[PDB]
């Protein structure tokens, strides 16, 4: 069975075997998780472009980087975004299980730039749990907000 922890820290400082980038479909560097990932593992972005609702893995700079593209909720209906966000997390879970990845640092996809101006912490976290429950990985969820850290910890505990 998988294990879940939350850290309020820069995800670039994670101690896990792999890291999930909250990526865009074009594989460009922009504000958010992506900027921290690009600074720490700059060569991890070579050929990383992948469609919304999918994930693409690379080994670069001594790290396993999983580029997961959540939906931009400004560009899809709520129901379409919900399906695509579930799909991105399942694509992450598949990469974890098929590559025997023991531990992974994961941000909450579609909760920043792609949030469409809405609070989607619980929506994104619930899809993270559902998808990564299919793995036996040690999952560490990364955030920067003290409020988010507490709600994520509350959610982990309820399980
Ligand atoms: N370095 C970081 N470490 C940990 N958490 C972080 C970090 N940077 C941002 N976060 C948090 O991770 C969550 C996801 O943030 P985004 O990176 O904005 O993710 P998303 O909404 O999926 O959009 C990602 C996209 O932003 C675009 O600029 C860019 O193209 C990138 O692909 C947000 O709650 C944010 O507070």
């Amino acid at each position: 069975a998988p294990s879940y922890r939350v850290r309020r820290a820069d995800i670039s400082g994670h101690g896990e075997e792999a890291v999930v980038n909250a990526a865009n479909a074009k594989g460009t560097v922009s504000d958010g998780v992506c900027r921290a990932v690009a600074k720490k593992w700059p060569s991890s972005f070579k050929g990383a472009a992948t469609p919304v609702g999918t994930a693409k893995m690379i080994r670069a700079d001594g790290m396993t980087v999983i580029h997961a593209v959540g939906p931009n909720f400004s560009t899809v209906t709520e129901a379409e975004g919900d399906r695509e966000l579930a799909a991105a997390y399942r694509a992450v879970a598949s990469i974890i299980s098929t590559n025997n990845i023991k531990s992974v640092a994961v941000p909450l996809l579609s909760t920043g730039t792609f949030s469409g101006g809405k609070d989607r912490v619980m929506q994104s976290l619930n899809h993270l749990f559902t998808a990564l429950d299919a793995t036996d990985a040690d999952v560490v969820i990364y955030c920067r907000d003290k409020n988010w850290e507490k709600k994520i910890q509350e959610a982990i505990d309820r399980r």
